[PDB]
């Protein structure tokens, strides 16, 4: 069951800080399925340093187990996004786990060393335990980090009990870069880290993979709004850009967003990382 990770987290958070519930918990805490037979549970949080804290899980009749569990950052602090989204069924498993950058760690060098130069040794533990997952959404390297755990797996006691160590060290790891992250004070970087998450939580409240899942669940219209105002919280309020603004690759011919995933094409079917941390892909 995720719900004890996500008992270890909160757990663990409220001994670096001091959780204050989200208003988001007055309008997203259980959903119904349309067939009545899954439960949506979501919890929200926030803390002096973080905008929002907020977990979904779902545990259906049928094996299925979900869990998309995120910390956003408030502008002021420069931290990652700390990310797990885990799809279950009775036999498979597709897990992306990832303290996510805030800025680009492609081409620059400042972001990447400041956050991630001790992370290579934890990265390099699980990504020999759990193998990279293939061949992905080329879009989706733009935002992760060179210790992000992407892989799928069958079932197994040994699989899931590696998939709860990793989530417990990543999760600590990045409480640890939360003691240290002091607040920005120049007013235009602010902005800037503003921006880079609006940019993020736009790409997500737009492609992000499970989207198919939650219509499913729930219908297109309730889907959209736990996107966009529970998982991806943010997206109306800290930008007006659009996503066709940030990715004007995907505009299509008649002037919406293009319904491929990926317009460059899924690619990377080796870790595009060496054991150093340098992009090699
Ligand atoms: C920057 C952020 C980021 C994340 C976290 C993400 C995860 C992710 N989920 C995937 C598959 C998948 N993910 C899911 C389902 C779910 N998955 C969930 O994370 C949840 C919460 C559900 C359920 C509601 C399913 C069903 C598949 C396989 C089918 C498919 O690929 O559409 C894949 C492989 C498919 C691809 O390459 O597109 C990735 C990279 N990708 C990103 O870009
Ligand atoms: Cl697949
Ligand atoms: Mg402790
Ligand atoms: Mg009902």
């Amino acid at each position: 069951s995720y719900k004890k990770l996500i008992h270890f987290a909160l757990e663990e958070t409220n001994t670096h800080t001091l959780l204050s519930p989200s208003p988001l918990q007055e309008k997203y805490s259980s959903l119904l399925s349309m067939d009545d037979k899954t439960e949506l549970q979501m919890l929200s949080f926030e803390a002096h340093k973080i905008r929002l804290l907020r977990s979904l899980c779902i545990e259906g009749s049928d094996g299925m187990q979900v869990l998309d569990f995120a910390a956003f950052p408030k502008p002021e602090f420069d931290l990652p996004i700390f990310c797990a989204n885990f799809f279950t069924t009775a036999k498979m498993n597709i897990i992306v786990l990832d303290l996510n950058p805030l800025h680009d760690i492609m081409d620059q060098e400042d972001y990447k060393e400041k956050y991630y130069k001790d992370l290579i040794t934890l990265g390099l533990k699980y990504s020999k335990l759990l193998p990279w997952g293939g061949k992905l959404t080329s879009e989706s390297l733009r935002f992760f980090s060179p210790i992000v755990i992407w892989t799928r797996f069958s079932s197994s006691p040994h699989n899931h009990s590696v998939l709860f160590s990793a989530f417990k060290d990543y999760y600590q790891a990045w409480l640890g870069l939360m003691d240290r992250s002091e607040g920005e004070t120049d007013a235009s970087q602010i902005a800037c880290n503003c921006e880079a998450q609006h940019r993020y939580l736009t790409w997500r409240s737009e492609k992000d993979p499970g989207h198919g899942v939650l219509k499913r669940l729930i219908g297109e219209d309730l889907a959209k709004d736990v996107i966009t105002k529970f998982l991806f919280n943010g997206v109306n309020e800290l930008g007006n850009k659009t996503f066709l603004d940030y990715f004007p690759e995907y505009r299509c011919e008649d002037g919406k967003v293009n319904e491929k995933r990926s317009m460059i094409g899924k690619s990377f079917e080796n870790r595009p990382w060496n054991a150093r941390g340098e992009f090699i892909g």
